[PDB]
């Protein structure tokens, strides 16, 4: 089996992206965030606290005649960014693009916080990371990918983002007409339950490479690129005017700059971001100071190559018996 299904972004500055997600019978269609860095599937619900929903889609579990209850199981997870929901568990149809889950568990939230109630256009969270993360208790459940897998024609998904543009996740197989070149396929470790890989480099714009061994994760679910302290200076000094504000919590730049690309390495591969894509527009309404989309990773713990990164690419994610991910130029 395959499937696809469009992703779009959330908001002018691709803030996130949502795809839709069939829950139940009859389907309850909900708009996903697609996270390869967490693994639980996670709605808005009947059972949301009230005051904590705004505008979401919810799935309402008494109206589909496939759910059950998963007894006692309980779920909670906080996020890199500080957000958090929390909640019980039912099993479910769960339909993507065309490709059919049957018992996948679907985390109902009871609680969530505020940055999730505050966005009305994110429905949930469909996480894409290794099981091991799942947050279920008393018995850790498996993703849709890992659910899907053995059915699917192979072990893969890709990631295809546009910017400022949809794009599209498939299952099951390669699109070969959705990139250019080769792709260039890179070893991963689940060792932390991410899609971790290590960058050979980086350039800022027309500069000289950088061979240097970096490590991070590739994840869908996280808007910027969070690199090394020493690379991001490096990129924001051939910006004038650009700076770290600690008030704003990041590197900022004047609006009226033009942006450098942002090159890494895959192997002997190369990735280029363009500088159109590090721009997340003023730092508040009117402002003539532009937040930037290339960030330190100091203090989070490990470097991040999320959508800012990944939009530059075609994105597979090999979940063969030794995973893999596979990055392409489009």
């Amino acid at each position: 089996s395959t499937g696809s299904a469009t992703t779009t972004p959330i908001d002018s500055l691709d803030d996130a992206y949502i795809t839709p997600v069939q829950i139940g019978t009859p389907a309850q269609t909900l708009n996903l965030d697609f996270d390869t860095g967490s693994s639980d599937l996670w709605v808005f619900s009947s059972e949301t606290t009230a005051s904590e929903v705004d505008g979401q889609t919810i799935y309402t579990p008494s109206k589909s005649t496939t759910a059950k209850l998963l007894s006692g199981a309980t779920w909670s997870i906080s996020y890199g960014d500080g957000s958090s929901s929390s909640g019980d568990v039912y099993t479910d149809t769960v339909s993507v693009g065309g490709l059919t889950v049957t018992g996948q568990a679907v985390e109902s939230a009871k609680k969530v916080s505020s940055s999730f109630t505050e966005d009305s256009t994110i429905d949930g969270l469909l996480g894409l990371a290794f099981s091991t993360l799942n947050t279920v208790s008393p018995t850790q459940q498996k993703t849709f990918f890992d659910n899907a897998k053995a059915s699917l024609d192979s072990p893969v998904f890709t990631a295809d983002l546009g910017y400022h543009a949809p794009g599209t996740y498939n299952f099951g197989f390669i699109d070969t007409t959705a990139y250019t070149g080769s792709i260039t396929y890179t070893a991963v470790s689940t060792k932390q339950g991410f899609w971790e890989w290590t960058s050979t480099g980086y350039a800022v714009g027309s500069g000289t490479f950088k061979s240097t061994s970096i490590d991070g994760i590739a994840d869908t679910g996280t808007t910027l690129l969070y690199l090394p302290a020493t690379v991001v200076s490096a990129y924001w000094a051939q910006v004038s005017g650009a700076k770290s504000s600690s008030s704003v919590g990041g590197y900022v730049f004047p609006c009226s700059a033009t942006l450098p690309s942002f090159t890494f390495g895959v192997g002997s591969a190369r990735i280029v971001i363009p500088g159109d894509y590090i721009d997340f527009g003023p730092i508040s309404t009117g402002s003539s100071s532009c937040f930037g989309g290339i960030q330190s990773s100091a203090g989070i713990g490990i470097n991040i190559f999320g959508d800012v990164a990944l939009k530059a690419a075609f994105v597979v994610f090999n979940g063969a018996t030794t995973p893999t991910l596979g990055f392409a130029s489009k």
